[PDB]
């Protein structure tokens, strides 16, 4: 047989630190192509592991087609190979685009499906996995207004690179985390994803007003935040992002503040799960 290999990349599509995001094609249909540093090899192995040990399938889970290993004259190249969402991220997305009520509940319960069966251990099946870098960066846009979950670089499986700091939860910033226990990684993701809900519901229209695209903590931390500038706000003064005065005019608006403030418990064991966060969407509107 014929083993038609060859990927032409096309177009770059994202750059930084840690590698790049080129649109390729394999037999005249895109793919991502995802090229890492060596100096982020290791997110590259963990996620190559996981599809290894799991071959997740999920329409809220960027779809995995290949890890690649080549030998180079003195290097190791690797590539991930992902299907391509010509939309790009959710942060790209929010940027310049607003969203009704549909679009904005149709967004967050995708990512909310896609967290929950990352969280949930499936007997017969799949290893309950936390993500550890949830933002909206490693969310993309479908085209049929549903997003995936993408780069588990830095997921733990249960039967170097850290998170972001912007994104991290009081515990990480204190470092008073249970790293021997499971949930307490789901709950890691549980605070980032309030976060990254309180980025979208922003973007939704209510009596023709909208707040302006802004990462969470805009207002109170620089760009490229310390551990240090990021630990003050959150654990030391307890900051939470601002909720605007126009959303309690919304009854989606006042549902997904209250959603939100359940993602941003300083306990951690008291935060929502992604199950409950599911059902309370299933039932705005
Ligand atoms: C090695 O590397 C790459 C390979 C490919 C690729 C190209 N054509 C065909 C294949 C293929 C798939 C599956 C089978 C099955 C057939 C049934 N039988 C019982 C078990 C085997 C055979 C062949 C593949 C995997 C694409 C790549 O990138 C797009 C590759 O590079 C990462
Ligand atoms: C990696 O990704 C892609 C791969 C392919 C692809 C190319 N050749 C052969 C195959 C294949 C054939 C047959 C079996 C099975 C069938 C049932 N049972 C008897 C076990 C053996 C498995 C695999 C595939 C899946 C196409 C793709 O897209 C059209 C891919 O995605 C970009
Ligand atoms: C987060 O993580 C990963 C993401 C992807 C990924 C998959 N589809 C599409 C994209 C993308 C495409 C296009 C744009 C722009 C450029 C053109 N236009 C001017 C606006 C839109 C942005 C983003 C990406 C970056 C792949 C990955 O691995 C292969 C990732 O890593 C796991």
């Amino acid at each position: 047989r014929t083993v038609a290999r060859d990927i032409t990349l096309l177009e770059c599509v994202g750059k930084g630190r840690y590698g790049e995001v080129w649109r390729g094609s394999w037999q005249g249909e895109n793919v991502a192509v995802k090229i890492f540093s060596s100096r982020d090899e290791k997110s590259w192995f963990r996620e190559t592991e996981l599809y290894n040990t799991v071959m997740l399938r999920h329409e809220n889970i960027l779809g995995f087609i290949a890890s690649d290993m080549t030998s180079r004259h003195s290097s190791t190249q690797l590539w991930l190979i992902t299907h391509y969402h010509e939309m790009g991220s959710l942060y790209d997305y929010l940027q310049l685009t607003t969203l009704d009520t549909v679009s904005c509940l149709r967004i967050v319960l995708s990512i909310a499906s896609g967290l929950a069966h990352l969280h949930i251990e499936i007997f017969g099946g799949k290893p309950a996995i936390a993500h550890r870098d949830l933002k909206s960066k490693n969310i993309l846009v479908k085209k049929n207004g549903q997003c995936c979950i993408a780069d588990l670089g830095l997921a733990v499986m249960h039967s170097p690179r850290v998170g972001t700091k912007r994104y991290m939860a009081p515990e990480v910033l204190d470092e008073t985390i249970q790293v021997d226990c499971f949930d307490s990684y789901k709950r890691v993701d549980i605070w980032a994803f309030g976060l990254v809900l309180w980025e979208v519901a922003r973007r939704m229209v209510s009596n023709g007003i909208v707040e302006d695209y802004k990462p969470p903590f805009y207002d109170v931390v620089p760009n490229d935040p310390s551990f240090e500038d990021m630990r003050k706000v959150v654990c030391v003064d307890q900051q939470r992002p601002n909720i605007p005065n126009r959303w309690f005019s919304d009854p989606t608006l006042t549902s997904l503040a209250k959603l939100m403030k359940e993602c941003w418990y300083q306990n951690p064991s008291a935060r929502l799960t992604a199950l409950r966060i599911k059902k309370t969407l299933t039932k705005i509107d």
